[PDB]
């Protein structure tokens, strides 16, 4: 599914991401924009053989099982396929674990490089929330 900007802001708020670990909703919308362009079916293969899945491009080295990332973990206890669903529940619940890991949203390199310290409230401007 390709979400609209405000549609995704709403879904993320519905699932308790807004101000989760102190990160405002605009930070999460911005991260999703640059990770996936709001496409739940986004995938990206890394040089190490791991794969990133879904609207927040969650990686198979730690967070989900895809059966093809040797030595990896599955700390979200889900198949990586769950991260490609039109229903963002699995992505949001797994993102809550990731952002709790110690480095906050710096775990998403695209957030650090493209969203951190910018006027992220622009990402929810106009939205009925
Ligand atoms: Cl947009
Ligand atoms: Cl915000
Ligand atoms: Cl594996
Ligand atoms: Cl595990
Ligand atoms: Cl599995
Ligand atoms: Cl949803
Ligand atoms: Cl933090
Ligand atoms: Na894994």
């Amino acid at each position: 599914k390709v979400f609209g900007r405000c549609e995704l802001a709403a879904a993320m708020k519905r699932h308790g991401l807004d101000n989760y670990r102190g990160y405002s909703l605009g930070n999460w919308v911005c991260a999703a924009k640059f990770e996936s362009n709001f496409n739940t079916q986004a995938t990206n293969r890394n040089t190490d053989g791991s794969t990133d899945y879904g609207i927040l491009q969650i990686n198979s080295r730690w967070w989900c099982n895809d059966g093809r990332t040797p030595g990896s973990r599955n700390l979200c206890n889900i198949p990586c396929s769950a991260l490609l669903s039109s229903d963002i529940t699995a992505s949001v619940n797994c993102a809550k674990k990731i952002v709790s890991d110690g480095n906050g949203m710096n775990a998403w390199v695209a957030w650090r490089n493209r969203c951190k310290g910018t006027d992220v409230q622009a990402w929810i401007r106009g939205c009925r929330l």
